[PDB]
């Protein structure tokens, strides 16, 4: 394998795959002369103290008697740089022994990789010959899959739960308009993919999904860039590493887009090479998952006991110290350097998250182990219940005894794999600060994702500690439209997300009384939209009521005729014994009064709400009352031209059989008109028969022309003081009257037909009792 | 390397990976023992037939001294059975030579593999060692990636040309509602998502998103299909290969799915796997991809001349000849037998596609030897122009060429692979029918897709050929919702995609023309909507019209107005002698009836259509002749109770300068108004000054009071044939006219306010006149 490595010899040996770098040298290899072995170029402290957490972990294991005892364990370690094909080159070093017994010491476990490419890529070979590999970094759920990766175990949770906790994370801030970014690799696409099913599950609408990686062209950064410029969704959930995304992130700065709101994956969430002071213009206020501390008792000074000369077994410490005191074994350095005077990311941590999970996985391998040592004869997981031989251990039964695992921790937590060979775990949330005292990133705990809780209970945030785009106290608006108000609905923008609609009020008539209304509410029967929309009010009925003044000044009027047929009545009772009184007849003035009554009583019909009987009322009754007094009239001019009662008897007896006929066939109903006015409902009456009110007005008129022309052939006469004129001045009144009247008497319905009705009726009646009765008045005085 | 296994010794060694099986068997290993090899299970003639070809492509290259003369090419082929453990196994195989120069004939270049997932599996190992990998089959965009896959090559085309053609297909058949399945590998993922961009682009709603796989379990290709027959989308596009597909076809043919539209990549377009008469009732008429045929001139023969003895290079063909007799060498066979007797996918095909990309690429691996071979020692690829040893050629060499070449065909088409890696080809679009004679399923071609065209026009598809659900001549329908039709518009269903939408009519006054209007377009200020609201059509415009039978009327009685006061006016100045004539004053007759005929034409000014100057004479014009007939009347009974003249000149000055006050300050208008309904403008006047009509009408009813009481004072007396009591009548008769239409004069506008105005004046105008002169005509007779 590679000559950089950290080995050690041992009776049992675990691989180990690390970042000691961040990569390799960029370079097309030009295949003009034999292709030497690409090169690794930026120094990764933070996978250094991965590696030693590992060597630690030997170590322990090793110095305690408890665990594997008379058993040494070594390790056989190498950079894998990210990259597939060192990570391959060291992998080959791992199964040397077995591809000679297919087609050096062996190799019992692997610990690694870091990326999931790197860890498929590995898992293949290592599965090839059920050599048990437990990754400390690679969470991509394509690793679950055991039909294609055998021996593969995680001491890192899976990725699904961290896409649900990011769906949640932006329905709990009422977004719905965001951007997806993801690194194109086998982290990236299947963590954003189950992102994208989650946030569809959700009615959360993705603008754009763009792919990245730390090979992308300019022309290719560009076009992402200017996507992210002509997007109006400010949420961006990115779902990368830190190389990946590096990039991406530089050029962002150097165009200084700002106020995008960053959701952060794990594997980017606390990189060095993203929070960066000179980012924190674009990056700042970053909200991202972190997964859980432990605790390594001791670790720190191991880290602080770092040195070239005395790191014998650790190959990689003298370009650890190259790179950290800036020297040479640039200047010479002797190497009594500070580790503690120099600020990188080897020491200067606040919590051990991916060290720790190399940690879990040593001891996991160790547990397993154990197991294997401790194994009772006839209770062993092998056929027949045998155990295997710890002195000629092989690897499928270590792989076989950590799918099996379950042990407790230093910090009392069960470690046990499933069977897809995931170590379930909680996140945590942070938020990317600014801090006042040094100007470094800060990354401070905002909230939790305990995936152990029923869904929709998992998230937890705390808002108030949440300063967004670093500084702002205000959550940030993510939306594609604002809401649509009361009294407005929802409208759709063709060839847009669901997300982005236009807004457009209500229609006459319906309400929308509920923010973001998909659809405007009609409102029922008898009731009409406010003048916004926002409600709807019921529907102003409208008739001519009692209390209305102008219905105060009909009925005002109408007790007036009642008080003065009343008066004339009365001073005929009481002086009938003068000669005036006895000239005219008596019985037949007598009952002219009383049919006045009753036109004056029928007039009073009119007004007031409708009702069927009150329908029913109303023109028989005038009908038969002015057809009594007509005739009343009538037989008086015939004494001037027991019969006089038998002809108005024959009259009103011929009205009262329209009437009753025509009650009978088919009565007059009020009916609640709505087709007027939207906003008004009239209450009015039906007729019923048409015909029938056509035959009483004409048997009326009729017998007023009757009268009209026997009282014209007679008018000369001097007959109880010329009453003939008088008769023929009241009848041509009647006339007069409902001549005057004819344009309002139907289609200007409401109060106005029934008002117009009553001032008829009283003018007619009014003009009667004038003609015939205030001329005998005058002569009494 | 695996026992089984094609081998032949030559100068230049080509590896070859190929399924001669389906997959593996179904052993999950407990763990218990020490795992064996993992067998091979369902043979594969197809892939035979390809390992055929490599062989073949092979054995014409030795036989033709043209090419590669004095070097014979030998190969190592090894079966995958589509799994990533045995090609590993083959791959450790190719690359022990260098793998002992890292950490058996040397490997120049390897042909293979098939699957995407088991290419990239191999091509890490290979491109590890700068070993030069051309795959025949596997299209994944993933190898596309040169900083992963330093050496990987291919003869089949890219998948994102058939993703996006797979869109236009979708495009083409008006479907905006489907559902996608995919592969869980590297083919199938990348694919669909491919497929999601395009059809995201094109706004078709997809509707459900599944992943599948060989090793599915019950549960959830249970889910899977219970997701389709939840769905209302029947055209499913599907981007697996036959093996990832053919649980689910299963579970789907057991339930009996039908009526769905299988839309199908390339891989299992064409399986034998897939494409049964048993499972014609669920993926009968799928309409899927071909790659480009090729033609192999004497390959058939080649493929007849196989043998278990004869063939020893070929150690597959011993398990060929057992499946395809059904023999052992179960019943015992001797080797006589046939290959032509026996129905399988090796003889009986009818098209050489993955078959021609395998000899393509054992052709490309040639022609590049080909150019080492014959490379001029000042113009190499190398360093300085050198040129490599054929004799002791290296594999990165030869990928240094394989980057670079460009040769002619058999069928005389260039062949040569561009910076990805990658070889561009037109696909041909196939629809699965049923054969009448023999029953089994015929891929019958009805379009291709070519790539070289510019977007928009690569698609060609000849619909008369397709039978839909193999036996359909009417293209199905898969939108979500039926489009909305003309005078309706779209309505969002909240929580669904933009593809489902309900249909909402549109409002009163707004109209929708076109299908599937997004929104009701408003009509502008003179039009209203129709019933269907299909489009909209002009306001009716209401006023007095001179045809309208009423208005015919009006100006009937008007002109007979007319000709009445003409009639007396001759009448008068003809006689005017006669002492009744001289009785009256002639000079005031004269200008009263001049007056009666102004009022009549003042009458005859409210018929018509309103305009501004008609507004503004209707009024004044009447006021000013009935001034003049009051006045002269009043100054007749002033005589009947020089001078005359002067009065009534003072009169009538009154009236026209209150006239031309209010004219000059504020002129009446005509207005259009569409308050009073909507579907009606109704065209009217506006007065401008309403105090102005006030004083109007009140000097015109005060002289008319004054006329009034001075003519009541002498009623009685006997001067000019009783005058005073007929001047006396005419003024009550105006009183009483104008008095009678109170009501209508306002609020019932339209023609109905112009209509009872003319009326009125009419029955003023009448009622003087015949007061005033028919009992002097009477007299004279
Ligand atoms: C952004 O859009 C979302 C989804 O439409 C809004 O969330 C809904 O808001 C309404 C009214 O506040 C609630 O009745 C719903 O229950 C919310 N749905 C959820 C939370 O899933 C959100 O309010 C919008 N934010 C804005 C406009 O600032
Ligand atoms: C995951 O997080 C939850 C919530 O923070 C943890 O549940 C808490 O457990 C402590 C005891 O250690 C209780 O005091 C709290 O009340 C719990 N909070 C809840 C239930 O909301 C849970 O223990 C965490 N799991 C792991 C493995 O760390
Ligand atoms: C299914 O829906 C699609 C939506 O695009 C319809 O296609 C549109 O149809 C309208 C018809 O007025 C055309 O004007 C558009 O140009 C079409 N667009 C596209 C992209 O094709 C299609 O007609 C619908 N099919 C039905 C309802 O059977
Ligand atoms: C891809 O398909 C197109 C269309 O079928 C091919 O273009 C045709 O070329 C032939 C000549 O070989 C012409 O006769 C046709 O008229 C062309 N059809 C067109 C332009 O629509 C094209 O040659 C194919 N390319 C390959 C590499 O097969
Ligand atoms: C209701 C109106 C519109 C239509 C019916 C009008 C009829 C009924 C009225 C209106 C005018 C009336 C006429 C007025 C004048 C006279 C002349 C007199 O010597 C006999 C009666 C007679 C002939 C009246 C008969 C009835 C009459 C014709
Ligand atoms: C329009 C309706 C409601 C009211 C009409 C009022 C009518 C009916 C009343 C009011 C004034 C009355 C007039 C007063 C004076 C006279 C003069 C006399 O020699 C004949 C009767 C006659 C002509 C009366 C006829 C009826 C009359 C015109
Ligand atoms: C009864 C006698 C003494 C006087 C008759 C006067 C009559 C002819 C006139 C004078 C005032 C007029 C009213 C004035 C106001 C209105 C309100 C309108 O929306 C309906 C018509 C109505 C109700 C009119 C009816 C007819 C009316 C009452
Ligand atoms: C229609 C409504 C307004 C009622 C109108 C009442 C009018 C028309 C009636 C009631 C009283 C009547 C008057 C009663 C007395 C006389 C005296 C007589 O020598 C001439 C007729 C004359 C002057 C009558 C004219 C008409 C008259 C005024
Ligand atoms: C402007 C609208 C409301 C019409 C107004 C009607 C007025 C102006 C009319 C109608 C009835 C008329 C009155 C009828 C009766 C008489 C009594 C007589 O001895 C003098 C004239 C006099 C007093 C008239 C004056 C004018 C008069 C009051
Ligand atoms: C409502 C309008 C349009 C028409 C009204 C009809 C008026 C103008 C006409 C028609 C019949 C006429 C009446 C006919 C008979 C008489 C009796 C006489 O001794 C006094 C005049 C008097 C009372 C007339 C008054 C005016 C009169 C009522
Ligand atoms: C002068 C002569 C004609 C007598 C006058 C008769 C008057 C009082 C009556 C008889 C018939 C009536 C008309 C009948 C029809 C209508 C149509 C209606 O939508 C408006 C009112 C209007 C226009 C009426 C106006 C008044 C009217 C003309
Ligand atoms: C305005 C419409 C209704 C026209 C009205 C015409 C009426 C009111 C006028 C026109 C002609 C007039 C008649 C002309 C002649 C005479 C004869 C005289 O000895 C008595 C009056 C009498 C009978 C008049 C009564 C009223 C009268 C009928
Ligand atoms: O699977 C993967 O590729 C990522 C790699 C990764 C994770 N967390 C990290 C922290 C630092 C560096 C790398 C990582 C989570 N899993
Ligand atoms: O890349 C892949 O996985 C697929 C495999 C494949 C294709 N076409 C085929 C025909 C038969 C069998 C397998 C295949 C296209 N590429
Ligand atoms: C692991 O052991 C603990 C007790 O030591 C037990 O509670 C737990 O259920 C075990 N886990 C499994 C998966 O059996
Ligand atoms: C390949 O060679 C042919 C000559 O047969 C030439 O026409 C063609 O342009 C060449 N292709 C490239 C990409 O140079
Ligand atoms: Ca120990
Ligand atoms: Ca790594
Ligand atoms: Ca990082
Ligand atoms: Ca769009
Ligand atoms: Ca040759
Ligand atoms: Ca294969
Ligand atoms: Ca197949
Ligand atoms: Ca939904």
């Amino acid at each position: 394998g590679p000559d950089q490595r950290a080995q050690k010899k041992g009776d049992i040996i675990l691989g180990g795959l690390f970042p000691i770098h961040f990569g390799v040298a960029a370079k097309d290899q030009d295949l003009k002369s034999r292709p030497e072995s690409v090169e690794c170029i930026r120094y990764n402290f933070r996978g250094f103290r991965w590696l030693q957490a590992m060597i630690f972990a030997i170590e322990e294991i090793n110095s305690s008697p408890a665990l594997l005892p008379n058993l040494t364990l070594g390790y056989r370690i190498f950079d894998t740089c990210n990259t597939v094909s060192k990570a391959l080159e060291a992998t080959l070093s791992f199964v040397a022994q077995n591809k000679i017994d297919s087609l050096i010491p062996s190799t019992i476990a692997v610990v690694g990789a870091t990326g999931s490419g790197v860890s498929t890529a590995v898992a293949n070979l290592l599965g090839l010959f059920y050599i048990p590999q437990v990754s400390y970094a690679s969470s991509s759920r394509l690793l679950s899959n055991k039909n294609q990766f055998k021996s593969f175990l995680r001491t890192i949770p899976n990725d699904e739960h961290q896409a649900t906790a990011m769906a949640d994370i932006i329905e709990y801030f009422r977004w719905n308009w965001v951007g997806t970014i993801a690194a194109d690799d086998d982290y990236g696409r299947p963590g954003i993919e189950k992102f994208r099913e989650e946030a569809e599950e959700r009615d959360i609408c993705i603008d754009f999904s763009e792919l990245i990686s730390q090979y992308s062209d300019e022309e290719e950064i560009q076009h992402v860039v200017e996507v992210i410029q002509n997007s109006t969704a400010k949420v961006i959930v990115v779902f990368s590493s830190g190389p990946d995304l590096e990039p991406l992130i530089k050029e962002i700065v150097r165009r200084n887009i700002t106020g995008k709101i960053w959701l952060a994956s794990e594997a980017w969430a606390s990189s060095s090479l993203i929070a960066m002071p000179q980012y924190f213009h674009v990056v700042g206020g970053t909200i991202g998952f972190a997964l859980k501390a432990g605790q390594i008792p001791g670790f720190r000074e191991f880290l602080k006991k770092v040195h070239p000369r005395k790191s014998v077994h650790n190959g990689f410490a003298k370009e650890f110290w190259e790179e950290t005191f800036n020297c040479h074994l640039r200047p010479l350095c002797t190497g009594d350097e500070n580790i503690s005077s120099v600020e990188t990311p080897y020491i200067d941590y606040t919590h051990l998250r991916i060290s720790y999970n190399v940690y879990l996985a040593v001891y996991s391998i160790a547990h397993a182990l154990q197991d294997i040592y401790t194994c009772l004869p006839g209770r062993g997981l092998f056929t027949n219940g045998s155990c295997a031989d710890i002195k000629k251990v092989e690897a499928w039964q270590v792989l076989k005894h950590l799918r099996h695992l379950n042990f407790t921790n230093n910090m009392g937590e069960q470690v046990t794999f499933d069977e897809c060979g995931d170590l379930v775990g909680n996140y945590s949330i942070i938020n990317w600060h600014l801090s006042p005292e040094d100007g470094s990133i800060v990354f401070k705990e905002v909230g939790y994702y305990n995936v152990y809780a029923k869904k929709g209970e998992r998230l937890f945030i705390n808002e108030e500690k949440i300063l967004w785009s670093g500084f702002s106290r205000e959550v940030p608006f993510s939306n594609c439209s604002r809401d649509c108000l009361a009294g407005t609905r929802k409208g759709i923008i063709e060839g847009e997300p669901t997300c982005c609609f236009e807004c457009v009020e209500c229609p006459d008539g319906e309400y929308s009384d509920e923010t973001d209304a998909s659809a405007c509410n009609k409102c029922p029967d008898d009731f009409w939209s406010n003048e916004n929309h926002t409600s709807c009010i019921a529907k102003e009925i409208e008739f001519l009521s009692w209390t209305e003044p102008f219905g105060i000044a009909l009925t005002l009027f109408a007790v007036l005729g009642i008080f003065l047929t009343a008066f004339v009545l009365g001073v005929f009772i009481k002086f009938r014994n003068t000669p005036i009184v006895k000239a005219t007849n008596r019985e037949l003035s007598y009952l002219l009064l009383f049919s006045l009554l009753c036109c004056f009583s029928s007039s009073l019909f009119f007004i007031g709400e409708p009702q069927d009987w009150t329908c029913r009322l109303r023109q028989p009754a005038f009908g038969i009352s002015f057809v009594l007094c007509i005739s009343c009239i009538l037989v008086k001019t015939n004494r001037v031209l027991n019969l006089q009662f038998l002809l108005v008897f024959l009259c009103t007896f011929m009205q009262i059989v329209i009437c009753v006929i025509w009650l009978y066939t088919a009565p007059p109903s009020s009916y609640r008109n709505q087709e007027l006015e939207d906003e008004i409902i009239f209450i009015t009456c039906h007729e019923g028969s048409l015909m029938a009110l056509g035959f009483l007005i004409g048997y009326t008129c009729l017998l007023a022309a009757i009268c009209f022309f026997f009282a014209f052939k007679s008018r000369k006469l001097p007959e109880n003081f010329n009453e003939a004129k008088f008769i023929t001045f009241s009848m041509l009144i009647f006339f007069i009257v409902w001549i005057s009247f004819i344009p309002a008497y139907a289609s200007t319905y409401g109060k106005f037909v029934s008002a117009v009705e009553v001032i008829a009726i009283l003018a007619a009646s009014f003009g009667l009792l004038a003609c015939i009765f205030f001329n005998k008045i005058y002569i009494i005085l």
